[PDB]
C-alpha cells in the first residue's frame, strides 16, 4: 500500500539529512523516517536501498561524476547530487524497475525540491548514465 515514490522518498530524506549530521549514522537516521505510516514493504526497501547506496558510495559517486565538468558533484546541490546518487544506484541494482520510471521519478525529486533547470539537468546527466550503463535485463521492460 505505501506508493513506491513514498519509499523512495524516505531513502531521499535520509541522504539529505545526512549532510547535516555527518556524526550519526545514515541507518538511523532512516529510521527516526520510517514510521508507522510506512508499511513493511516500503520499510525493508528503504532499508535495502540506504545499505546498498552507502556500500557502494565510491563507486556511485566516480561514476556520476564521469558526466559533471563545470558542476562538480560537491559543488552541485544537496538535492541533486543525492537524486543523481540514488537514481543511480536504483538503475544499477534494483531489477525491477524500468529505466523509465528510475529516471522520471528522480527528475520529479529534483524537481521537488529544485527548480524546472534542476531538473531538465539530472535528467540529462540520468539519460546519459542509463544509456551507458542500463542493466541488459532492463534493456526492455
Amino acid at each position: 500500500k505505501t506508493p513506491r515514490r513514498r519509499m523512495r522518498l524516505a531513502v531521499f530524506k535520509a541522504l539529505f539529512q545526512h549532510e547535516f549530521r555527518r556524526d550519526e549514522d545514515l541507518e538511523q537516521i532512516l529510521e527516526e523516517i520510517l514510521d508507522e505510516t510506512y508499511d513493511k514493504k516500503a520499510k525493508e526497501d528503504a532499508r535495502r536501498y540506504i545499505r546498498g547506496i552507502k556500500e557502494n558510495l565510491s563507486m556511485i559517486d566516480d561514476l556520476i561524476s564521469r558526466y559533471l565538468e563545470k558542476w562538480s558533484l560537491n559543488r552541485l546541490s544537496v538535492v541533486d547530487r543525492n537524486v543523481l546518487r540514488l537514481a543511480t544506484y536504483e538503475l544499477l541494482f534494483e531489477k525491477d524497475i524500468p529505466i523509465e520510471v528510475t529516471i522520471d521519478e528522480a527528475i520529479e525529486i529534483a524537481k521537488r525540491y529544485g527548480t524546472e533547470n534542476s531538473g531538465k539537468f539530472v535528467n540529462g546527466i540520468l539519460d546519459r548514465i542509463a544509456k551507458e550503463h542500463a542493466p541488459k535485463e532492463k534493456f526492455e521492460l
